[PDB]
Order: structure tokens, then sequence, then C-alpha cells
């Protein structure tokens, strides 16, 4: 069987097939099973951002740790989802 997943967040921006979209909208009803999506993150040793491809499973998924649900304290720092790739 292939049970879809479940949008772990309400504002996650990933890159499906080379496309930036908000899992909270493109996957309003969870994500397809096996659906692969990359999460935008930032690099300190490189000073740039990149994507962390991911994989969906039967109503289950392992979001990339580097990701960040929301992390309060929004100070001078653009979210990897809005940074330029190294």
């Amino acid at each position: 069987t292939k049970a879809s997943c479940k949008l772990p967040v309400k504002k996650a921006t990933v890159v499906y097939q080379g496309e930036r979209v908000k899992i909270q909208e493109k996957f309003k009803n969870g994500m397809l099973h096996g659906d692969k999506v990359s999460f935008f993150c930032k690099n300190k040793e490189k000073k740039c951002s990149y994507t962390e491809d991911a994989q969906c499973i039967d109503g289950t998924i392992e979001v990339p740790k580097c990701f960040k649900e929301h992390s309060s304290l929004a100070f001078w720092k653009t979210d990897a989802s809005d940074v330029k790739p190294c």
C-alpha cells in the first residue's frame, strides 16, 4: 500500500522536481507516499544555503534535522528557504 504522509509543518518550503513550493499548500492533504522533497538549509563553513532531498513514506516521513520547524527569535538571519545556493 502507499499511504500519503502528513505535512509536519504549515510553512515548509521544499524543492519537488526542482520546484520551490510550500508543503502546507501543495500537500494540504499530506504528501504522496515516496514523494521526494528537499529542505532549504544554510551552511556555516560555506556561508551559503542548499537543499536536503527527503523521502515520504506510508503516513510517515523523516524530515531532515538541519530543517527548522520555526525556531522562535527571528533576528538578522534569512531562512535557508530564502538564501542563495553556495
